[PDB]
């Protein structure tokens, strides 16, 4: 649908509370071949392969530079990005694609919504308008539901999980270890603007559809697109203790989207 101005949109988050989500942390390994190198609650995993790595969401474009020191403080370099993966087209989780893709030459993928808006700079966002801004970057290999990439000797598969936005888009993620990973996109809605949105009139059937999809994955290692999705710094409390099992989480998945589900039905009431 294409933006409606006499369609209500949702205020706009404060910059600082972006940035306070931005704050660094230093880069850990979840697993073999999974590292973190994102912010103290905006999320961004590197899968490294012997043929090259993949990186899923990239944060603020004022978090890019730090991005790629954080890869490279794991020992990594960002030459070496095969592709970079998008979740949902936000500044948050996009904002630095433009300048990541430019310094990696990888292909970015995306789902076409998220191509749409990535390449919009954010803007015509269904909910904010173009209150949150950043920089256009074109998507190289438009990704579909449950299409596969292989690289290296694991499997990314998209799932579509739409509803935070139209082109939302989570990751599931079998490593060469053989263990399984989800990156879990948010589940989150806007207040009020949910129903009889005109920008976005599949919302309320689309975010039911995607907490279906999201149940029925049984992984071993929960992430998700915001550090307190997933338990992110008290699992890394405990893994910088000894626990190396501390991200596997096989119920973690179904847990989150049950507290999505049950804050989507409480904002449904209002």
């Amino acid at each position: 649908a294409a933006l409606d101005p006499s369609q209500p949109l949702s205020p706009a988050p404060p910059l600082s509370l972006f940035k306070a989500w931005a704050k660094p942390i230093k880069p850990f390994q979840i697993t073999e071949g999974v590292w973190y190198v994102g912010t103290k609650n905006l999320s961004s995993i590197l899968l490294t392969t012997p043929a090259g790595h993949i990186l899923i969401d990239a944060g603020l474009d004022e978090s890019a530079p730090q991005i790629k020191a954080n890869i490279e403080a794991a020992g990594f370099r960002l030459t070496d990005v095969r592709y970079l993966l998008n979740s949902h087209a936000r500044l948050d989780q996009a904002g630095g694609m433009a300048r990541l893709k430019a310094w990696s030459g990888a292909q970015l993928v995306a789902s076409q919504p998220n191509a749409d808006q990535m390449a919009r700079g954010g803007r015509q966002d269904f909910a904010l308008g173009d209150a949150l801004p950043f920089p256009p970057v074109t998507t190289d290999k438009i990704i579909h539901h449950q299409e596969s990439i292989i690289l290296g000797g694991i499997t990314v598969t998209a799932l579509f999980t739409p509803g935070h936005l139209p082109g939302s888009t989570s990751w599931r993620v079998t490593l060469r270890n053989g263990k399984t990973l989800i990156y879990a996109d948010s589940l989150a809605t806007p207040d009020y603007l949910l129903i009889n949105n005109k920008n976005y009139p599949d919302l309320v059937t689309d975010i039911q559809s995607s907490f279906k999809t999201l149940a029925a994955q049984h992984v071993d290692i929960f992430i998700a697109n915001k550090g307190d999705h997933f338990g992110l710094l008290e699992k890394r409390q405990q893994l910088r203790n000894g626990d190396t099992q501390a991200f596997f989480d096989s119920n973690g998945l179904q847990q989150y989207v049950e507290r999505s589900r049950q804050r989507f039905i409480t904002q449904l009431t209002a």
